[PDB]
């Protein structure tokens, strides 16, 4: 799909179990750093476009960013990670 951008555009790199994953290390996470939360309910039920918003939303963009590849380096998505690392650097 190159109709998206930014975070949607990685959240839809994520197949359907990861995406669900995904969702599960956020919540943990937020709740580990000690962040305001969101409702799980909310979390485990949102689209990509909508998590992604979801996200963005609660902590802002350049957080929402830094807590979507902390996921990903942990769900062993480091290719991701490493993805948008050369293109913000000019790799
Ligand atoms: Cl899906």
């Amino acid at each position: 799909f190159f109709s998206d951008f930014g975070l949607m555009w990685y959240l839809e790199e994520l197949k359907k179990e990861e995406f669900r994953k995904f969702k599960e290390h956020l919540k943990q996470m937020t709740l580990q750093l000690e962040l305001k939360q969101i409702p799980w309910t909310e979390v485990k039920k949102a689209s990509r476009e909508e998590l992604a918003n979801l996200l963005i939303k609660h902590y802002e963009e350049q957080q929402a960013w830094n807590i979507t590849l902390r996921i990903f380096q942990k769900m062993d998505r480091k290719d991701l990670c490493m993805k948008v690392m050369r293109e913000r650097t000019g790799y």
